[PDB]
DNA sequence: TTAAATAGGGAAGATAAGCAAAGGGTTGACGAAAGCCCTTTGTCCC
């Protein structure tokens, strides 16, 4: 009847990081 | 070197699988109540 296994686990395949706030210009967007 | 006046309510804490096998565990010493025989000492008899 191709019941699952009792232990079956994935990975994760999208990866993200901590994101960071600075504080800009909206003209001068070089420095932060 | 101040008197008072209070300090949040609600929800919720995951599941599955398994815990090993083999080998050995020491020795010696801790008796009373008689039987017989011999020796010695002492008493008594012949």
């Amino acid at each position: 009847k191709l019941k699952a296994p009792a232990v079956l686990a994935y990975s994760r395949k999208i990866n993200p990081t901590n994101a960071l706030m600075f504080a800009v210009n909206w003209s001068d967007r070089d420095n932060t």
